[PDB]
């Protein structure tokens, strides 16, 4: 079965931080799952003091495709709960900086957490044998060390950079790292010579578009801001922040030529009069107003690259290698590989059979074939598969 | 004469960043000054592309007490200008992160900058002999190393934590460091036994108040936010940011009990619905609504301490040592020493005679006497001097 790691540590100030993925795995479960999580994930549903969070919003349940679980649903799974007291110990070991504690969680081993993971997995005979893989929503060297000792793989799984409603929902599935330390570039490198994609970047973008474009845009410099305590801005950012990203652009452009777009999930917005503030209904309308795009490691950086905009990417992320190729032809091929083979149809990362498939580490051809089958469920070599999928969308 | 260091490096995206202090020294000059600055400080006045900045606002000129300079004014001083090309070199040595370059400027030696400072000071015979002290608006180990080689002191001088209109204007004057690495605590330690202040913290606060209080406030937890690229949040912050400060408070309080106040000089404000946002006309009205106050190293932390609020100070700053004393009596004495001896009447740090005075390193008694003379210009031991000054305000 699956061992899904959903840590309860409230680094950013919210209990059950990964509640949406908990709900999605529960909803899609074909088999009994092993959850390694916190007490808070089980009780949050009967806690009216936070019934207003976004995971209970019907639009959120519709866009992500889950239902709130019930006793029947939950009852057929096993739960290992981490203890809240080690959290306070960890905070006190980092000057009580919860965000610096997050960073350490994401990027360093925590021997005490290893030891508690080992005891939880040991607490019931047979648990370890039934584990076919770990699944983790974030990098976590504590868990990766435990997994090595036990001979288990760790799938790092997250929502992807293309998301509804603008796009088909995508997910990350990476055996090395999600967002930071990813294997997307290394998987492409072993395939770069087995590529001949007869489509432009626009076509790749069009394939995932679920909406009509805004179209027909100007502002020399677009600045993408991110959520300030996103793991992306905590560990994978090369020390850049929204404020230093903004200064970086001002080293290059006069204020009149800068268009700034705050992240809609952020607790902060821009002061209304100093730079021009973007008011677009979506990040695609925002980048269409822009000649150049500047980001640390936002999902929007990928959007800009696919629509052909000169993009500056200051942080580490899964898609950066596409931007670092020099040839236009290589850039198209890399983007196609990223979109059709690295990225996963969102629902499939919660599908047990699909996960078993990937655990066998099959050929790139097979992975692309499975993804296109999903994408096409209502409408050969690797190149041949993607060219036909695109062609079928064309008419 | 004075050698005033006003670096031109636009780390935060503005040319002539320290233009206000340039104007204030020019306005108050009784003698010819040596300015070590950038070309931009001289030409900014004839540049209409930024006539809208705050240093040209009449309210700003009135509150700080300077006039815009003219040819006569400027003409009797000497100017050493730093070259813009080393700036680009420095940025490229820090991954083109302007804020990380700022940090390095504030906290590490830059041999190439030492070498250029040495050449500028050498470029005209006699310059070095006429230097009685350096004045710097920020810590700068490049300049401190040069100063040691030449046998010159470095006065670190800044606007203080109490400012008009709420307060009499104050300034910092510190031979070791301003904001970070300060000597306020060490100066108090040599005097702690020569103290007997017969006033409360409220009286000390009242002495500097220039306004009627808002009065009569509740919200358990006040969170003071700062400007995101303030040197205080770049180098002296112990890695804390507004976002991690906010999370720190959420580890301790429910969202309902949190009152957040954004800095009015910030480019960012808070999202309108998640925490309660302070709308006070001034930081004093904001902290009066609060049972506890949380800051990294804002000037407001001092305000909270003087009004008796439980204050948490997560970063380094000049006033923190006051908060770390355990006795109420010691806390009062430390605050009195800080306010009357460490802090300086704003105008005096631009007064050449006063600076010559401090360069002689006189007794704490003498420093307090001079400050009270200034404060009293229109109305003994060290304790005796402050008790009488307070008493005279009383009636
Ligand atoms: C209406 C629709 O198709 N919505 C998408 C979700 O699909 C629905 O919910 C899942 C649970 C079913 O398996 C599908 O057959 C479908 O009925 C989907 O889960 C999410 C994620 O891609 O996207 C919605 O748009
Ligand atoms: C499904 C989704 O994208 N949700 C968004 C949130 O991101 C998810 O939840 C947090 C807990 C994780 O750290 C993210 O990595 C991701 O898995 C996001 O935090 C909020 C606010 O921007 O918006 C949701 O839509
Ligand atoms: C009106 C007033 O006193 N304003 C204060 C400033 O003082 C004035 O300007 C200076 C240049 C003169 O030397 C003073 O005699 C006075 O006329 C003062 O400079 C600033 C700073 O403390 O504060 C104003 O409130
Ligand atoms: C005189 C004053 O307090 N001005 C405020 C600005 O601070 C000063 O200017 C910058 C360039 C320095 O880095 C500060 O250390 C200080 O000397 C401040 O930046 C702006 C915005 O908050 O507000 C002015 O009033
Ligand atoms: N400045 C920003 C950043 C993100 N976004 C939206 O948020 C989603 C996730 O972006 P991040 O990866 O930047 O969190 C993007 O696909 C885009 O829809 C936005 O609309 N404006
Ligand atoms: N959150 C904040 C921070 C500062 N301030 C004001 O800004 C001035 C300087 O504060 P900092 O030292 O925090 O920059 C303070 O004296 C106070 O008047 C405010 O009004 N609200
Ligand atoms: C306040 O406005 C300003 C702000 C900064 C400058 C300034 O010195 N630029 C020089 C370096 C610019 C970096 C370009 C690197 C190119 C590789 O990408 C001028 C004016
Ligand atoms: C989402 O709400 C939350 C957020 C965090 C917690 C939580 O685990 N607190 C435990 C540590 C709190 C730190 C106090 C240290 C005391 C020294 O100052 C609970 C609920
Ligand atoms: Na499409
Ligand atoms: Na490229
Ligand atoms: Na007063
Ligand atoms: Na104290």
């Amino acid at each position: 079965g699956l061992a899904v790691f959903l840590p309860p540590y409230p680094f950013r100030g919210l209990k059950a931080p990964y509640l949406w993925m908990f709900y999605k795995y529960l909803h899609c479960a074909t088999d009994s799952i092993l959850f390694i999580t916190g007490e808070d994930y089980l009780s949050v549903t009967d806690d009216e003091a936070q019934r207003a969070r976004w995971e209970f919003d019907p639009a959120s349940m519709a866009s992500l495709g889950y239902e709130l679980p019930n006793a029947q649903s939950m009852a057929c799974h096993e739960y290992l709960t981490l203890d809240n007291a080690f959290y306070e110990t960890l905070l006190s070991r980092h000057h009580h900086d919860p965000i610096k504690s997050f960073s350490a969680f994401l990027t360093e081993r925590i021997p005490d957490l290893e030891t508690e993971l080992h005891a939880l997995l040991d607490s019931k005979k047979g648990i370890i044998d039934q584990i076919d893989t770990f699944i983790s929503i974030c990098n976590c060297p504590s868990l990766e060390h435990v997994a090595r000792t036990l001979g288990k793989e760790v799938m790092h799984i997250e929502i992807g950079p293309l998301r509804a409603p603008m796009y088909r929902n995508t997910a990350y599935l990476d055996f090395a790292g999600v967002n930071g330390g990813t294997e997307a570039s290394a998987r492409y490198e072993k395939c770069q010579a087995e590529f001949d994609i007869k489509a432009s970047l626009g076509d790749l973008h069009n394939y995932f578009l679920e909406v009509l474009p805004p179209a027909e845009a100007h502002s020399a410099a677009g600045v993408v801001l991110q959520v300030e305590d996103d793991s992306n801005l905590i560990a994978y950012n090369h020390d850049f922040t929204n404020i230093s990203l903004l200064s970086y652009v001002r080293q290059r452009y006069e204020k009149e030529d800068i268009l700034v777009r705050a992240h809609p999930g952020s607790l902060f917005r821009l002061r209304d009069d100093v730079f021009t503030i973007d008011d677009s209904a979506n990040s695609l309308a925002f980048i269409n107003q822009c000649n150049e795009v500047f980001t640390i490691n936002s999902s929007v950086g990928l959007e800009a690259i696919l629509t052909g905009k000169k993009t500056t990417v200051l942080g580490d992320c899964s898609y950066a290698f596409i931007n670092e190729l020099a040839g236009a032809s290589a850039t198209v091929n890399a983007a196609a590989f990223y979109l059709f083979s690295y990225l996963v149809p969102f629902d499939l990362v919660f599908n047990q059979e699909y996960l078993k498939f990937r655990l066998g580490h099959p050929e790139e051809r097979e992975i692309v074939g499975k993804h296109i089958e999903f994408y096409s469920a209502d409408m050969s070599s690797l190149s041949s598969l993607i060219n036909e999928a695109i062609s079928l969308e064309h008419h």
